[PDB]
């Protein structure tokens, strides 16, 4: 035999659709809640590879009523994935806020009972090295690898979390520049799921 790398196709993969709808969509659904407090997301012209835009989640910085332990972000219920089979699910993961951001990526696999298959949390400032994208080279791959065992169908996330091991106060977040500049913004794109065959 010969090991090959096949993919599970994810839907607006490269939010193409969702960046030509203003975040409409009927695949990516979204955690926010912007104007109550839980954080908001939106399409964004920049992408890693040049394709569509790129899902942006921020906590606005217009607005004075957040809650900052939100998990504001994109999930998909992804079908076709291949039973008792280790699948790769990586996406592009762009935050400029640099080594001290107060954004960490929580991302990861449920199943149709909405149970944790895997959980990852990745930061920028290990991402140094990462694979990055061609045209917006601040996109890094991030991934996590996990079993699927008997769910064929998964619900993918991609969420931000806000000061994730930290002890910073909500009136030390809306005083930081990473926020009244920056809105504690992210911006993701280019999910893929693959497997070796």
């Amino acid at each position: 035999p010969t090991e090959v790398t096949l993919p599970v196709e994810v839907h607006d993969a490269q939010f193409v659709d969702f960046r030509a709808n203003s975040g409409t969509s009927d695949v990516w659904v979204q955690h926010e809640g912007s104007s109550a407090g839980f954080g908001d997301v939106g399409s964004s012209g920049d992408n890693a590879f040049g394709d569509g835009g790129s899902a942006r989640v921020r906590f606005k910085k217009d607005v004075f009523n957040h809650d900052f332990s939100a998990l504001p972000g994109v999930s998909q219920v992804v079908e076709g994935l291949p039973f008792n089979t280790d699948v790769t699910y990586s996406l592009y993961y762009c935050d400029n806020k640099k080594d001290d951001s107060l954004s960490t990526l929580y991302f990861g696999a449920r199943d149709i009972n909405g149970n944790a298959i895997t959980e990852e949390y990745a930061h920028v400032k290990d991402l140094s090295n990462a694979p990055q994208g061609t045209n917006k080279t601040c996109f890094k791959k991030v991934s996590t690898t996990f079993n699927t065992g008997n769910n064929g169908s998964v619900e993918l996330f991609a969420l931000m979390a806000i000061d994730v091991n930290g002890t910073m106060t909500e009136e030390e977040i809306y005083a930081s520049s990473q926020f009244t500049s920056n809105e504690l913004e992210v911006r993701l794109d280019e999910f893929s799921l693959t497997y070796k065959g």
